[PDB]
């Protein structure tokens, strides 16, 4: 049920900004307190994201079914600071930073445009989010990962394990969606929030825990 | 269905035996040897209650609803062991091993009050559970992990991830079971086998891997 | 249902195909473009199949239930490519490379054998096929495994993750198939596709991946 997997997003998100908290706090140096912090913050957003989606908040019948449009607004606000966790590991100048911020920023915008219109409009809409989702494959696939390796020569392994899982994980959202009623409507809407439960708990608690491995690994 | 998941338990912790049996035959070195058998053995006593709990024992209708006391009774004999492979690993003294089986043995018969009583007294008895379960929290993140450093120097990292990861799969069975009928009854009884028994393959056969590679680092 | 993970499975072989598609071309040198390129033909062959369990074709009704048929027919091409990944990294000789491709397709075979045959015929079957994938394990396991632990002195490790993943991944199907209406039928046909597609993914994409950071750990 729908629920079900609303209140295991909400310990699960709970219990993963508990342990960056405690992370964040008994930090031995400034890097590893922004790592555990920006940690801290991604989950303590996603919590809030499923406390109220799991209080019934963030919902309406958009185009005959209930659509959690609050999805999009708390993704406006972790998803740019989960690209922070690559840009901040991978030492990434500004103006690359910039550019991934501004690709994310207009996925998510109009990923919104078509989850609130009707097809075969939101079509069109799916089609535009996706190819500003594929300018962040191409940014993330080389001028990131290119200026992360000539910066820690030592650790090529480290920033190819970390684009890599991030590639594999943020793709699968996409597909969530076209496989959903807003797109082919292969399943319901109960297992759309198992699928995203599952995908966000992977990327924020999942991808979190890999941040902070692969800063060991660059020492 | 609950058979389904209590037939892929059987099979997955049989297996788990014969390839950790196999292994215990076969060692190297004594130290090897041990750590094998104790996974054998913890897999040995998995498959004997999924196999009770498959063919219908260790079930009785507990206020209204069927209840398998049969787990407790086996995680009374498994997690003692689960225990032991983290101080074996560790090299951790007596008082700090003895500290640890105390706190878990109190968790268990506390957490089994929890199960046979009706709400809301079982939610007094969950609490006391899960106090219980936060000073083995304590105890794993604490003195265990700073006397396995202090004895592995070079291996800081593995006793970050044993610890780590048997923190994360020891703490979603207090949520399992407050989201099951026994709490806020947020999904079915058929549910709650299927995450026990995800649960159980992954923090037995799963955590058993994870314990060999942790030696193989450590030489 | 069937159909969701169906086209769950044709996206996620596709989208493997894609990336290691770009990762044969783009490849530094020619033991990096076999090893992608072994891997993009695989999870074209398994988008194929996909595809057409997808649209409907390869099933038909035998003894009662629909059977997808092209499992064996597909399976019978990409699993040889599949032992083919462990060889090529292994620097395994061609006898041992035919022992394996021949115990492999004696299994697979009869493994399609049981699957026609109405029971308990079939349970003759699935005990041969069973017999075929323990000589595999038993030559992956000893002769593969010291061939290529001789030829790599100090990445044991390596092919000691590369043989136990691949026993634990292979080991998961016979275990589908006797607990599905094929054996015992504790699961419907909807839950043997969820499985069946999960493996697949799994054993596909995700072996993958963990071939291609075995080939970056021997360098
Ligand atoms: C913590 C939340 C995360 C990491 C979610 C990220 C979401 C996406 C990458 C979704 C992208 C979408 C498309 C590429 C096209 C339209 C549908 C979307 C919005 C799901
Ligand atoms: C092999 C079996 C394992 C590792 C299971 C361990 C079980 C627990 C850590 C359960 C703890 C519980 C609470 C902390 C409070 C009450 C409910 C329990 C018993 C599920
Ligand atoms: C990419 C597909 C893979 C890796 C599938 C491999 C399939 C097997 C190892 C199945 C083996 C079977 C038995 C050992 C006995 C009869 C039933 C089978 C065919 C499922
Ligand atoms: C809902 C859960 C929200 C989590 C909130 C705070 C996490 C705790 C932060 C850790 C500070 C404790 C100080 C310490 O002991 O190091
Ligand atoms: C109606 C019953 C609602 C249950 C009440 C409270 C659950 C809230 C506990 C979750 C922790 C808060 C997460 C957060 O926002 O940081
Ligand atoms: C109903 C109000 C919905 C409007 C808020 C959604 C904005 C999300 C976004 O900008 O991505
Ligand atoms: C919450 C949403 C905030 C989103 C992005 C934070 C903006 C900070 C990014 C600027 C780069 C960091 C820097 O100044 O070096
Ligand atoms: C949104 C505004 C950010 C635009 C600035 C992007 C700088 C591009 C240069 C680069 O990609 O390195
Ligand atoms: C730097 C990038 C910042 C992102 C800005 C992206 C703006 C995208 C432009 C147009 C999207 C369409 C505007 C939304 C109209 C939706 C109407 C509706 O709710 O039905
Ligand atoms: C019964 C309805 C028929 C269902 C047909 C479903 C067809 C699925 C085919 C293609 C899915 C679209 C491709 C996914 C987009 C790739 C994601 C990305 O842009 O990175
Ligand atoms: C230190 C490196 C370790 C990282 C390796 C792990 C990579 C695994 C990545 C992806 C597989 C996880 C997919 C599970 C998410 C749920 C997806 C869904 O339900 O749609
Ligand atoms: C080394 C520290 C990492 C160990 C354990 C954390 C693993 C992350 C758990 C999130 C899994 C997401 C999921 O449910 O698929
Ligand atoms: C039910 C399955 C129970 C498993 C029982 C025993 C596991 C086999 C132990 C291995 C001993 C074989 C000797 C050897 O070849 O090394
Ligand atoms: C009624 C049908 C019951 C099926 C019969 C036997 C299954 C037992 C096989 C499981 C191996 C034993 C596991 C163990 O206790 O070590
Ligand atoms: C019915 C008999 C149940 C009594 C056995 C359960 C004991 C479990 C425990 O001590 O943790
Ligand atoms: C089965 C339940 C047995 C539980 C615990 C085993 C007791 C052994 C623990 C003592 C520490 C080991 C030692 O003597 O060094
Ligand atoms: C149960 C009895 C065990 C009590 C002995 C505990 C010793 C505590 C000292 C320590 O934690 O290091
Ligand atoms: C060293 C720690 C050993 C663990 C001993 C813990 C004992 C806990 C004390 C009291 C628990 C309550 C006793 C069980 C009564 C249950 C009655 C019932 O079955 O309904
Ligand atoms: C060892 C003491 C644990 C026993 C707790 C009593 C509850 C089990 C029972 O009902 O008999
Ligand atoms: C429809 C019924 C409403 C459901 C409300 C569910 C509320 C869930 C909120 C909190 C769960 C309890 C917190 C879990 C305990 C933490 C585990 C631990 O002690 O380590
Ligand atoms: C060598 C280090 C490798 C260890 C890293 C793997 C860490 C993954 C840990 C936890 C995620 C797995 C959670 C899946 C268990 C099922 C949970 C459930 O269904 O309730
Ligand atoms: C290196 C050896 C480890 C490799 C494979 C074993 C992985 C453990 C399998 C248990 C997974 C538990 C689960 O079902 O989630
Ligand atoms: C269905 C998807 C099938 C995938 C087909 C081809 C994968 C693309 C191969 C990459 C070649 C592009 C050249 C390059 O940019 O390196
Ligand atoms: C009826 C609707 C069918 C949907 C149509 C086309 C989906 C095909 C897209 C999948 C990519 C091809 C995979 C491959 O064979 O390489
Ligand atoms: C109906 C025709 C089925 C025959 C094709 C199946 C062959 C599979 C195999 O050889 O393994
Ligand atoms: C598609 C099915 C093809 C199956 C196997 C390919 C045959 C090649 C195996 C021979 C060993 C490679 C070599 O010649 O060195
Ligand atoms: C099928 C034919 C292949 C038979 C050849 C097998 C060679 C066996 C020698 C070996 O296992 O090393
Ligand atoms: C080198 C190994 C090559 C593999 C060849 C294996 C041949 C196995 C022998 C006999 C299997 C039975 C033949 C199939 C008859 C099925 C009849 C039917 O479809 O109902
Ligand atoms: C209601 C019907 C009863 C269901 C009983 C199911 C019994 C399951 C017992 C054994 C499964 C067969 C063993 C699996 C074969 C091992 C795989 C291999 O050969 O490697
Ligand atoms: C670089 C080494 C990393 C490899 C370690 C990962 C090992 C995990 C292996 C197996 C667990 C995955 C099982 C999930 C497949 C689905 C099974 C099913 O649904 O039947
Ligand atoms: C280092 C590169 C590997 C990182 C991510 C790929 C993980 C493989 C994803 C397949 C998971 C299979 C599954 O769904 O369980
Ligand atoms: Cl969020
Ligand atoms: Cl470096
Ligand atoms: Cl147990
Ligand atoms: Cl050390
Ligand atoms: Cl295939
Ligand atoms: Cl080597």
């Amino acid at each position: 049920m729908t629920q079900a997997w609303l209140w295991i997003g909400v310990i699960s998100m709970a219990l993963g900004s508990v342990f960056f908290g405690f992370g964040a706090h008994n930090a031995k140096n400034e890097r590893w307190q922004i790592l555990y912090t920006l940690n801290f913050f991604i989950c303590l957003i996603a919590a809030g994201l499923y406390l109220a989606m799991a209080l019934g908040l963030g919902v309406n019948v958009i185009n005959g079914r209930p659509t959690y449009w609050v999805r999009f607004v708390t993704w406006f606000c972790s998803t740019p600071l989960l690209l922070l966790d690559l840009t901040f590991l991978g030492r990434t100048s500004l103006p690359l930073t910039g550019s991934l911020l501004g690709a994310n920023a207009y996925m998510l915008v109009t990923g919104f445009v078509a989850t609130v219109t009707p097809k075969p409009m939101s079509y069109i809409w799916y089609i535009v989010s996706c190819a500003a989702y594929l300018a962040i494959v191409y940014l993330l696939a080389q001028p990131y990962r290119i200026a992360a390796e000539r910066k820690h020569p030592r650790s090529k392994q480290a920033f190819r394990t970390l684009v890599t899982v991030h590639l594999v994980l943020w793709t699968l959202y996409p597909i969530v969606w076209i496989l959903s009623p807003e797109g082919f409507s292969t399943f319901t809407q109960g297992s759309e929030t198992m699928f995203y439960t599952l995908l966000d708990i992977a990327s924020k608690v999942g991808f979190g825990f890999l941040s902070l491995n692969t800063l060991h690994t660059l020492e």
